[PDB]
């Protein structure tokens, strides 16, 4: 998508992993100056995104959606006023349907104009797109209507889109929207985790700036995977230039979370300028190698234990793309340390724990 927008994968916050429908105009507030506070804000977490179930059941006179009187009675363009105020931007979310998929709210199908008016007169900054209530309408139709409807009045607004992968959206979304989820729901949990990323690899040759594989919302601090699931979690999707949308209360967290949400040095493999999705390279018997190019011919590496016992994992020169010859300066990124390798990288690495690197040439 040629908006200017989602240069580099965006990076922020949403309600729905953690709170459901069940959300609220002082949650995104107080959400707001939890990113500030916490210092995540600073680095690179700047998307507020509101999900499901913000507005009215129903559309005023004038076919408008209505902030929920109940739960966000100061409107939704206060809302943006008071995160832009904190320099963050605001996002929100609709469906390309009748109903959102909560059927709390309305969708926009047939209201694209006037929603993307709407939402731009507010102050949106950036627009999820669910697939819920179609009416029998194809995918194309139903999402090409509100691309019309944001290249022209909402240039300003970062369009994801949530089709779950149906139709395969890597081959096309990228000329409709800034990003597209390529899976069903992640949920917090090993096996919902490890099978999105999975899934979300094989169309790792379609990403780049302006449009992004979306394998979903991260479940880091919610409670259900273990630190060394999350730290994986965060290193993969880190690397395969996914969303980086914090899905947990960031107004609790745990040390241990923040620690893993924060490191700029795994946040920055992600943000690379080069904008290539690093995908799996090696896998046997659990213990994979993930790896992908980064900008100034260096390249980032993750090492992977999917298995349940500790083990040796190696990253071989040839499988993550540099010639045997070609010695580097390593990076561990969650150690926080460089030496000097060449050939391949072998480690021991933690039960569903994983070591990443960066490696940049002599
Ligand atoms: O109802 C809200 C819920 O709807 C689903 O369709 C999306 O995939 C989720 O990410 C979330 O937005
Ligand atoms: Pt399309």
């Amino acid at each position: 998508f040629e908006n200017g927008l989602g240069r580099t994968p965006q990076m922020g916050w949403n309600s729905w992993n953690h709170f459901y429908c069940g959300i609220n105009e002082q949650i995104i507030r107080e959400t707001a100056d939890a990113l500030v506070n916490t210092g995540l804000a600073k680095l690179g977490y700047q998307y507020v995104n509101i999900d499901d179930c913000w507005a009215e059941y129903s559309r005023d006179s004038q076919g408008n959606f209505v902030p929920n009187r109940q739960t966000f009675p100061s409107g939704i363009k206060a809302l943006a006023d008071y995160v832009h105020a904190k320099g963050l931007k605001l996002g929100i979310y609709s469906d390309a349907g009748s109903q959102t998929c909560s059927n709390k709210m309305p969708g926009s199908l047939d209201h694209e104009e006037q929603d993307v008016k709407t939402f731009a007169s507010w102050g949106v900054d950036y627009l999820k797109y669910d697939n819920c209530n179609d009416a029998g309408r194809s995918v194309m139709e139903r999402y090409t209507r509100m691309s019309n409807a944001m290249k022209t009045y909402g240039k300003n607004i970062f369009f994801s889109l949530c089709e779950w992968g149906k139709e395969n959206p890597a081959t096309w979304a990228g000329r409709m929207g800034n990003s597209w989820r390529t899976t069903g729901d992640i949920a917090d949990n090993w096996g919902s985790m490890t099978s999105r990323a999975d899934e979300n690899d094989q169309w790792a040759a379609y990403a780049g700036p302006g449009g992004w594989n979306d394998p979903d919302m991260l479940e880091v601090g919610n409670g259900g995977m273990s630190e060394a699931e999350y730290r994986s979690h965060f290193s993969i999707w880190a690397l395969a230039k996914a969303p980086l949308l914090i899905g947990c209360d960031v107004r609790s967290m745990s040390q241990q979370t923040k620690n893993i949400l924060s490191n700029s040095e795994v946040i920055a493999v992600n943000q690379d300028s080069l904008g290539v999705q690093g995908k799996k390279v090696q896998s046997d018997n659990g213990l994979e190698v993930w790896a992908g190019p980064l900008s100034n011919n260096r390249k980032a590496v993750v090492l992977w234990n999917r298995q349940s016992y500790q083990a040796t994992i190696t990253a071989h020169w040839s499988n993550i793309g540099l010639a045997g010859s070609v010695a580097v300066t390593a990076r561990d990124l969650w150690a926080h340390s460089s030496f000097a390798a060449q050939g391949q990288i072998s480690a021991s690495v933690a039960p569903h724990d994983c070591k990443m690197y960066v490696l940049t040439p002599n």
